[PDB]
């Protein structure tokens, strides 16, 4: 099977959420800073909402996956569950008192169950009568101690942020958090061993979960696959430099890319990502956030092998629009701006996902830059942000697309 | 032999590393990126620092400077390759500049290597180039700190980065991946200087070559008093999983005979920040928090899985370090009348009875020369503006027994 | 009539309520912080659980009193409208040029638009174009000050923070943060000129908008008046004790409360955040604090020279409280199987029924088992302010109970 | 000659200062955010670096007032006195139970103890036995409270910000926070009954420790008369357009004034007052820190006697600086730029005199730079009295300097 993504607007065939959880189950107000999730949310409510946005694509005849799904698939394949395993509980990671008795359970349990566990954490309270345990609930119940022998990972509900499909193939990004990157590791057990993966064909452009990589990080949100072979990345808080030019670097050689245009993020506004400001609607229309999009400063990136590192860099004068456009075949985009006339309220349009050119899933709240699409166009089928906006990310940090066609420029 | 074998014996030996250009690179700005709390004044810092290293070496003390051992062991291409093999990655200064950085460093003369490797380098260090420019061009158009290798301001406190232990070292995970750097720097000095490579001692937990992930030990943290016991912090810095495998690689190597784990009360800080020695008996202490520690006692047991064994102390903390030192009481200094507010805790012996402690302390300081210290002061205006003082600025690496 | 409240827990006959309004649409990730208000919520919808809320009291009889209607009858009193604004519009508040055009433009607007401009803020856009607005705007577009002729009150939405009905008599509360007086003055218009108070029976125990309190402020989360002459007030960083001693001086004067309990919190919070009636003799309790409560009880005391006798309880706050009330012990439900819920802050409109929140169901259920009927409301706007039923009510006459 | 200042760099005669006192002693790490004091500082040693300085302008013939002195010769008076007490106790301040004993206590004390704790602030402790302090101790006892009956001022130590004498006149400054009002409380009681003041002439243009203020407020910092009929009134984070419009209203109105330059400031969460950002070393020398400066949206009200107000108010073109040295009737300023052997930040210093600045001595390269400018610049040490952040302008409040062109 072809696997690849080849843009933002195009038909998504194949794409992957992951419902909120267990992870979120144990969020309380005093621990949500430390887990790196936004606030305490109410967990059914959030799983229907969920289980609604699902359930609409699905009706569009989008095949969307679900994370704990397919990790149940996976974790029932003895090969893989060891692989992760054999990389989650540790020494370093759990501590030698905990090491056989953690794994040994985990092993005992049903696969559905074991995977909510993974993706959900757990707490010394889950784990049959003995003593490590205690030893646990003794420095939590006498020094005020996290409870987690397995932090869990609320964040998982961004489906977007792990990995990045980009036309043939997908990276493996190095979160920044190095909490987080036990997500990534999850997917990739997926990407490696689950049947609908492992057979079908695609590239791996960057990212190891066995390697550091230091202070290279890449992170989902800042990266869009336009097509007409160009490629968006976020440079900010998040995505660096030198992890921006390895991808560039791995995608020049396979032939992948042709051009990557790194959004240069202002460290003021740079404590997030691209496609927290920047969305696409359409093949030629964009939702934009003003005060730092006009900021955004611009480089084309391109292979050269003139270049002992094999690539050539410039800034554009050009602003992020017009060397958007420009790298599209278009004349300018149609803009939309989002987040002081007509605006009976705040709101902050971005972030809308891509179901097919001129179509998109966004949030029941935002119904000023909702009707704004409408006029532009767009058909906007909404889905409530009560407790998934409760994490400030949209459709589009809820999915990581797996299929989608390109279109002509 | 190199060994620490108590807090309060006599220090013969001890490591520490004047502040410099990874300071001149402190700005408000990148304060707090680079985990050090202000901007200091480097030359007056300076000077501080060079009296605090010629006090210690008038008591006759060796005092070893990070710069200096660097800059002897940086001339050993071997120990070169070995650091800069880890410090010039992609993934640290990118795929465009590792070569010409690399070239440029290993051009320049020791002195000024050891400088960079420390201090840090910044685009506007290098000779003219692409990447440079590059750099200097995300820096004016996007505000990103243009170095290329970020300064170690915190080199400043030899403490923290390794402990040694009775006979053998630890080259400490640090819990934030930055610092880490700093680590790599002294693993290299211990793996190259000759007061070093020729050196009989173990390393006893520690590798810069490896991802402990949730293993952290800071080096404030730690402390082997002697009577074969090791005292460490349990705490926002130091993990238990670290902390597990210091005890039970010690008790392996037949180089302790217990492990107080001093469990710090979630109140982000080092046991040695509210628990110092001066004296055999003697300790400074912060009354809120250190009455407040839950002490844990691990000792080897073939009985045991993991082969140890651990109990929840139920006396006071500082009753279980008196006894674990078979004395029957320890004399107590609270800090943290008296005119106004102080703490003077964090103060490093030089021998029983002999302490160099921060001149600002006046209260803290008569309660200790009441107590029979001479507390011999320095300036705390710029070395300590850092929250740090005396321990922290201090490794020791050759400190005689007590009884 | 007479107006009062006599119990927490008795049948609620008269509540003022405040919902979302023109004051949340000004809010915006940036000023919603400095305009002390939580988050960004979603008006309309807020609009819409309100008034759900609004409509499951009325349905059960409570007479309730929204504060938009309020001042806007209350505005249309010539007299009430000027004594507002020769406070409201002064030159330290808008700026010596602005007086005029501001107070201009505000009286020659219908009172259901004033109203709304009073709770809701005055922006130098809509304002008729002047020499004087448009300089602001440079200011709002240049310098990126606030554009605020009069500020934006969100909290309003809280009738409970700025007075207490405590038997007969009530409080116009000095509130902490200076900007939030801006709340307490238009309540006190409002029970000043208003028919519904205006011409009623009350006493007024404490405060004054004239008046500067110094370190003196009261919150109405602390405040609740439990039965017979006993009455709760926490002091913690929102209650000072300045303005407890004062009142509980005050309410032993016209002798209108025996005993004044007050519960120090430890440690950002209220009484009501942490304790809560639903029956006669139960609450609902954030253990972690209550059991931390250092109780201090209040009585007259003819000998002392400044009228009473600040003595402090030994036994527990739980442990004072049922007391005070004659219970042999206080029926005590926790919080603070499935996750993580909150269940304090509920409002009751008789004994063994409470309105609360829907995302705590838990604690609902709890509530439930121990015999409470549970008719709940969304708090996804309007929980996005941390309180709840409580905090949303200001009580006007409950009946007592015994 | 009479009070009033009428430049910024002209010669000082007259500079009124408060040493590092009793209410630095109560900073305690767990307080000093609830006090506005960035840190815990060695009140000795500040009080020693604060004496360096008043010795240095002291040998130079400047008559240095100390606040905490005034205070005593002022306290002295029985009025003076009652007028303080009577606003500083009170059952709101205070509370019901320790008016009395608190006020006797005060009463029964020497003069320039009492001033210790005017402006040092007053703990229970410091009150003798009794049910009051006691049921007090216990208030801090478990639910661990403030034992402050009384609270510190430590920012006495910076007399710039309570009040401001530009040109025949001063203004009593009313504080952004509450707290700070108490000090300009203090400052008042100097003022109005202390020797070298209640008999002296001068006008109060804005101002009053009675009156409530709202939404008006001003800072010491932002205010500048620098001559030529000008001054220079830096509107941001702590004085408000509606204390500005009043000031220079008043300006007009006696005519000490002809035109007000406000210095809008960039939004920006910290603090920044203009001098701060901004410094006169010279009458035709400044510092700057270029990354705000440059954001300044400069306006000019002067008086128009038509107007309902007596004003008009328009928005500048040029720079902020060009608006200035033209207001001057300057060709233009010569700037130090401030914030490279490391990180200086030269802004804050007060002139004694044109071409003589005092400033810290960790700010080597700035000076370097003065130096290079034509300035003298004498140092005095900031590790403590430096911690805060702001420098010689900040802890000054000039009574009586001289106008320029001399």
């Amino acid at each position: 099977t072809k696997l690849g993504v080849h843009s933002e607007a195009g038909k998504l065939r194949k794409v992957m959420v992951c419902s909120p959880g267990l992870a979120h189950q144990r969020l309380t107000p005093s621990n949500c800073d430390e887990l790196l999730f936004d606030d305490v949310i109410w967990v059914n409510q959030a799983k229907r909402d969920h289980f609604d946005f699902v359930t609409k694509m699905r009706e569009r005849g989008i095949d969307v996956l679900e994370m704990h799904n397919l990790l149940t698939e996976t974790i029932q394949n003895p090969e893989a569950l060891k692989w992760i395993l054999d990389r989650k509980i540790t020494a370093d990671s759990v501590g030698l008192g905990l090491t056989s008795e953690l794994r040994s359970w985990l092993e005992s349990l049903e696969p559905r169950k074991l995977a909510e566990y993974l993706i959900g954490g757990v707490a010394a309270d889950d784990l049959p009568a003995s003593e490590g345990a205690n030893i646990l609930k003794m420095y939590r119940e006498y020094l005020g101690h996290s409870s987690f022998l397995l932090p869990p990972l609320p964040n998982t509900q961004f489906t977007r942020a792990t990995t990045c499909w980009i036309y043939g193939g997908v990276t493996l990004n190095p979160m920044y958090w190095p909490a987080r990157r036990q997500e990534t590791l999850l997917t990739t057990a997926i990407y490696k061993f689950h049947p609908e993966f492992a057979n079908a064909e695609f590239e791996i452009w960057y990212g190891d979960p066995d390697k550091d990589h230091g202070s290279s990080t890449l992170e989902g949100g800042d990266v869009m696959p336009i097509g007409n072979g160009v490629v968006l990345i976020g440079m900010g808080e998040r995505s660096s430099r030198q992890a921006i030019g390895q991808v560039a670097q791995s995608l020049f050689a396979k032939g992948a890319a042709e051009r990557v245009i790194v959004a240069g993020l202002p460290k003021s506004r740079a404590a997030m990502h691209l496609d927290t400001v920047f969305s696409f609607c359409d093949r030629d229309l964009v939702t934009v956030f003003p005060e730092v999009v006009k900021e955004i400063v611009p480089f084309s990136l391109r292979p050269d092998p003139s270049s002992p590192y094999g690539m050539n860099i410039r800034r554009e004068e050009k602003t992020f629009l017009e060397v958007v456009a420009e790298s599209l075949g278009l004349k300018k985009l149609r803009v939309v701006e989002t987040g002081a006339a007509e605006r009976e309220q705040w709101d902050d349009g971005n972030n809308v996902v891509c179901l097919e050119p001129g179509v998109v899933v966004g949030y029941d709240r935002n119904t000023y830059t909702n009707t704004l699409l409408r006029k532009a166009g767009v058909e906007v089928i909404t889905i409530s942000a009560s407790e998934l906006g409760r994490g400030r990310g949209g459709g589009h940090c809820m999915t990581c697309p797996i299929v989608r066609d390109p279109i002509d420029y």
